[PDB]
């Protein structure tokens, strides 16, 4: 996260980190819990992953040294990606993780509601970005979970910014005008969490831009609301 700042603890409840083991331990994305037994996350995290035996999600975590080899996570049964993904920048980036095990809610750590579809109209004014990303262009994973506040770009203003883009209304952007916060490399894949009537909703996953932070680059996430039937279809199968 670029421009942001330190989270509290049990501030983003739904926030996980996924960690690769091959060829060695290391955070690969961010995710957001949304069931007892799943993981939402984005698409593009699993470049070249050819099993879920190699991943491991941490819940509950604020701290990155709060991991060692004794740490609690949980194993990864499967990886659903959405079959008309190909790349981030042509959309349909988004991916559930179903956890071998399920997740015991508590203070620490908790689902974040999805949109409602009857909440497509709703303007959202209270966005904010979560990860363990870099906090600058060439930078390392950071060890404190960041934040930032940023607003939402309408479909318009967004592909007014990215030209040579197709800007679909499966995507939402999110960015200042001038730049300066932004997700940036490590964060893909965490939420993009808006506070409505006093609930969080889980409004995109943080998915590419250009560069991190630029002028005139927002931020381009999965739009969650457009994916709500996909979600249940995955997630709610009989
Ligand atoms: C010590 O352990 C490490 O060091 N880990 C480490 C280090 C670096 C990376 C990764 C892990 N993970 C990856 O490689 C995976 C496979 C994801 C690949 C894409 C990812 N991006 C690209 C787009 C993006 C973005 C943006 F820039 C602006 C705005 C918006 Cl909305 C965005 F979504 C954010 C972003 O996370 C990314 C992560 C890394 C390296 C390069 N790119």
């Amino acid at each position: 996260i670029v421009g942001g700042t330190a989270s509290v603890r049990g501030e983003w409840p739904w926030q996980v980190t996924l960690h690769t083991t091959s060829p060695t331990q290391r955070h690969l994305c961010g995710g957001s819990i949304i069931g007892n037994q799943w993981i939402l996350t984005a698409a593009h995290c699993f470049y070249g992953v050819e099993s879920p035996k190699i991943l491991r999600v941490y819940s509950g975590i604020l701290n990155q040294s709060e991991i060692k080899e004794d740490t609690s996570f949980f194993g990864v049964q499967e990886i659903i990606i959405h079959d008309q993904y190909k790349m981030a920048e042509s959309g349909y980036d988004i991916a559930l993780l179903k956890l071998e095990t399920t997740v015991g809610y508590g203070d620490s750590q908790r689902p974040i509601c999805l949109p409602s579809k009857g909440d497509r109209n709703v303007i959202y004014t209270d966005c904010w970005v979560t990860g363990w990303g870099y906090r600058k262009l060439r930078d390392k994973i950071q060890n404190t979970l960041q934040k930032a506040k940023i607003p939402l770009v309408t479909n318009e203003e967004c592909q007014k910014r990215y030209r040579g883009h197709k800007i679909t209304h499966k995507m939402i952007c999110a960015g200042y005008r001038e730049g300066g916060k932004d997700a940036c490399k490590g964060d893909s894949g965490g939420p993009l969490s808006c506070k409505h009537n006093e609930v969080w909703h889980l409004v995109g996953i943080t998915s590419w831009g250009e560069g991190c932070a630029q002028r005139e680059r927002p931020g381009v996430y999965t739009n969650v609301v457009e994916y709500v039937d996909w979600i249940l279809e995955k997630t709610q199968a009989v």
